[PDB]
């Protein structure tokens, strides 16, 4: 029972604690791609890289480079791409992934401005009949429609390679009311969105991994994969109490560094998973 390990460490105010050995264990890995001079610019943050081993690989024999990892999650039978909120320079880049890794949807979980400055760059079109081109990969952007909600606004985009004119739908997902400072108050809105996501099939396996993303691509995105495969197991498993939501993000550190950067988001995201079972179970 992770409720009753919840309240103990509650009880106890040690969460610091917990996150901080969880931290200790966590793997690591060469990122010697992510650190060559010539990509410097293709990282938002100095300290948020990619490990070489899951790296995803841009399909072409310049420069494969672009900071996301893949996240394969065996068990759970869940794959996901985490990656860092584009650059002003990586626009082309992050649209050429998600066409070769075959994505259905692209999952954001921050705004292009938070706390004053700009946490991504603006991606994605905001107007019909203003489609976007990115001519350094060579594809064409347009919005289909959107659907503005409270806590989050689902997008349709068309996904064109003009090298050979085929085109794909693209739900952009977009979680709006994660707060500038700390996690929210209650996982409630996060979880009906996760739902959402789920319920569109942009996370099932006849298509790509669905790619996620706040700013550095390790925080909120994290909490969304990692509740997202821990209700998956509990609905897989003989026993769903045997899910250690510790092991399952030890598990998904192996992919990408720094899942889970505070210990409120570790909370939140026990929060999250304790919160979305009593739902999806009885
Ligand atoms: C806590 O650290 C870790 O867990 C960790 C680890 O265990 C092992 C390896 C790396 C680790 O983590 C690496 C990052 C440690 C803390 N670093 C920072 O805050 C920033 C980059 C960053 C920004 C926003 C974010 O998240 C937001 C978002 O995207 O909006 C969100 O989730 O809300 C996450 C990371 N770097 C920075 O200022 O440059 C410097 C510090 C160089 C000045």
């Amino acid at each position: 029972e992770m409720e009753k390990e919840f309240e103990q460490i509650d009880k106890s105010g040690s969460w610091a604690a917990i996150y901080q050995d969880i931290r200790h264990e966590a793997s690591d890995f060469p990122c010697r791609v992510a650190k060559l001079p010539k990509n410097k610019n293709r990282n938002r943050y100095r300290d948020v890289s990619p490990f070489d081993h899951s790296r995803i690989k841009l399909h072409q024999e310049d420069n494969d480079y672009i900071n996301a990892s893949l996240i394969k999650m065996e068990e759970a039978q869940r794959s996901y791409i985490l990656t860092q909120g584009p650059l002003p320079n990586t626009c082309g880049h992050f649209w050429e992934m998600v066409w070769e890794q075959k994505s259905r949807g692209v999952v954001m979980l921050n705004r292009v401005m938070e706390k004053g400055s700009l946490k991504c760059a603006q991606y994605w079109p905001q107007k019909e009949e203003k489609e976007m081109i990115f001519e350094d990969t060579n594809l064409k952007l347009t919005l289909i429609s959107e659907d503005i909600k409270s806590y989050y606004t689902v997008r349709q985009l068309e996904l064109e390679n003009l090298t050979t004119q085929e085109t794909r739908e693209i739900l952009h997902f977009h979680y709006t009311t994660w707060p500038d400072f700390g996690v929210p108050e209650s996982p409630a809105s996060f979880l009906n969105f996760l739902f959402k996501v789920r319920e569109s099939g942009s996370l099932s396996p006849e298509h790509g991994p669905v790619v996620v993303h706040c700013s550095a691509g390790i925080g909120r995105s994290g909490t969304f994969c990692l509740a997202d495969t821990c209700l998956l197991l509990m609905d897989k498993r003989k026993d769903p109490s045997s899910v250690d939501i510790k092991k399952v993000l030890l598990e998904m550190r192996k992919f990408r560094m720094g899942l889970i950067q505070t210990a409120d988001q570790l909370r939140f995201s026990y929060l999250a998973v304790i919160e979305g079972a009593k739902f999806i179970m009885g």
